[PDB]
């Protein structure tokens, strides 16, 4: 209770941002006061609220939360934080509907004293931005923005800094953007990670990682990046003996470290962690839920590998059926929710739960991974929502980065992954250690521009099935997608395709190796897409349906339009 305050409850000033913005732009007040509470991060202590009307009869009450503002420096080789004036109350909105709004401020403390502000009017126009990420209504493999337009992402996980923290996310955000990266994924858990809300306490949050958490958010809207919030992982609940990187005797949730659990299987069901819980969700819904660029709240990090000893399936399954739903009432904005498993195939109890919007899988395999990422991507078509490779490589112990310096291996998982019907490219680990070093970016970038053009909402893609292949002496795979207007297919050679001690392919000639037959109405137009440079190799007009493969490596993409 460092930030505690026992004062009669009083609003003493509020500045505004701006009278007039746009369309899902921040809007934000701060606001001075004094009154009676023990912990400004609990609701029960203080709880202020914005309530916004526009004049299409939508209410949205928004919680506010404490705020303390500081200036960034790069001292030496790690990231400095220092405090800038005192501490004090924010509320952060943004518009949906343009047009008028009124608002006002209210505030009770734990005297059940209320007090409010007069009401307040201001403006909103159009503005550029899409709007939020939803599950698409056209196809329900995929997202949308408010606007209608597909959101298809293409990234990778960027969990956390070294120490230079938000200096790292200055370099390696505009070099995924630039390559046409639009989405990462953070972590709020556990406490050592760059965002941790719980760093000391389950109780009261830590304001510099908030406002490093705020830093990178404003960095991904000025980028057009989108980001997963995931809020905890597994090693919070995971113990000593157990391994893979224990937290459990570390954690603030222990009470070894004064919180309140004896045990990580009483995180499910014990009533004060729960409270804290929901405190946490209403302070990361008031400090962020206003922004377009989240993406998703993500409640866990592989949570089939906490202790043993607390992996009770029906309370877990309880907790995120309720928990879920307390988080959509309270987000004004509604951000989709999901969780993860470290089990490639998930758990169909908790991954089939509608306050779920969409599953993901995290598969690490060595072997005839792009097999795996075809089945696994079928077999999860039985949810009907979308699905997105959340994490992939080749082995969570990082043989990647020895063995795969080129980057072959995440090439191949994010070309499978578009065209086998996932929301979007597998999300590679090892940004820091790998992909940044390395400059594996334009493996995104060749990608990007291939499927750039291409609707997914509207073409209906399936899995290319009717196809004949006519190759001789050369064992060539093909995975594709068929739809109204296009056909997309990455062929790859099934021996080449894992071996990574070769040059990047710099193709030269486009001799006739063979040729796949399809059932298609002619006329076609062809388009050979080398999956390296990002470019096309060669157009050719067909009148018939038997499509000429040209030499390659490794791997070739080929897009086809129906023109019949």
């Amino acid at each position: 209770s460092r930030y505690k305050d026992n004062r009669p409850l009083n609003i003493l000033g509020i500045d505004i941002s701006k009278m007039e913005l746009g369309r899902y732009n921040l809007f934000e007040v701060s606001i001075f006061l004094q009154g009676s509470y023990l912990n400004p991060f609990d609701p029960q202590e203080i709880d202020v609220e914005g309530i916004f009307e526009d004049q299409y009869g939508n209410q949205y009450r928004v919680p506010g939360f404490f705020y303390q503002e500081y200036k960034r420096e790069l001292k030496n080789d790690y990231e400095y934080l220092v405090p800038v004036g005192d501490p004090y109350f924010k509320i952060r909105f943004s518009p949906i509907n343009i047009g008028s709004y009124k608002f006002f401020i209210k505030v009770k403390d734990k005297t059940g004293r209320e007090v409010s502000s007069d009401k307040y009017t201001i403006y909103v126009k159009e503005s550029e931005k899409p709007g939020y990420i939803r599950v698409s209504e056209k196809n329900w493999r995929y997202f949308k923005f408010d606007n209608g337009r597909q959101f298809l992402p293409i990234g990778a996980n960027i969990c956390w800094a070294t120490s230079k923290g938000t200096y790292d996310y200055d370099v390696w955000l505009p070099k995924c953007a630039e390559n046409g990266g639009n989405y990462f994924r953070v972590w709020l858990g556990p406490s050592w990670a760059t965002f941790a809300l719980e760093r000391e306490s389950v109780k009261e949050y830590d304001l510099k990682n908030a406002w490093k958490l705020d830093y990178v958010l404003n960095l991904a809207e000025k980028l057009n990046m989108y980001i997963m919030f995931c809020f905890d992982s597994y090693n919070e609940l995971r113990y000593q003996k157990e391994g893979a990187y224990p937290y459990w005797e570390h954690t603030p949730h222990y009470e070894k470290n004064g919180g309140p659990l004896k045990e990580p299987k009483d995180f499910w069901t014990n009533n004060e962690m729960i409270k804290y819980y929901k405190n946490k969700l209403r302070y990361i819904v008031a400090r962020y839920g206003y922004s377009t660029n989240v993406f998703a709240w993500e409640f866990w990090n592989e949570v089939d590998i906490i202790s043993p000893t607390a992996f009770v399936i029906g309370e877990v399954k309880k907790w995120h059926e309720d928990m879920a739903k307390y988080l959509n009432s309270i987000d004004p904005w509604k951000h989709l929710i999901t969780t993860s498993f470290a089990f490639s195939p998930g758990k169909p109890e908790i991954d089939s739960i509608s306050g779920l919007n969409f599953v993901q899988t995290h598969i690490y395999k060595s072997n005839r991974y792009i097999d795996a990422l075809l089945s696994l991507i079928a077999y999860k078509e039985k949810y009907r929502k979308p699905h997105l490779v959340g994490e992939f490589g080749l082995d969570a112990g990082g043989n990647d980065l020895w063995v795969d310096p080129n980057g072959y291996v995440i090439h191949n998982a994010i070309w499978t992954t578009i065209l086998s019907g996932a929301s979007g490219t597998a999300m590679s680990w090892w940004w820091d250690n790998h992909i940044h070093p390395n400059n594996l970016y334009f493996h995104y970038r060749a990608l990007a521009d291939f499927v750039k053009d291409i609707n997914f909402l509207e073409e209906k893609f399936e899995r290319l099935t009717n196809y004949k292949f006519n190759v001789y002496n050369r064992e060539i795979k093909v995975i594709g997608l068929q739809g109204k207007k296009y056909i997309l297919l990455w062929l790859y050679n099934a021996k080449e395709a894992y071996q990574y001690k070769k040059d990047i392919p710099n193709m030269d000639s486009s001799k006739f190796l063979g040729s796949i037959e399809l059932l298609i109405k002619p006329p076609i137009k062809v388009i050979y897409y080398d999956t390296y440079r990002g470019e096309k190799i060669k157009e050719l007009d067909l009148d018939k349906n038997v499509i000429p493969i040209i030499e390659f490596e490794r791997d070739l993409a080929i897009k086809i339009e129906l023109l019949g």
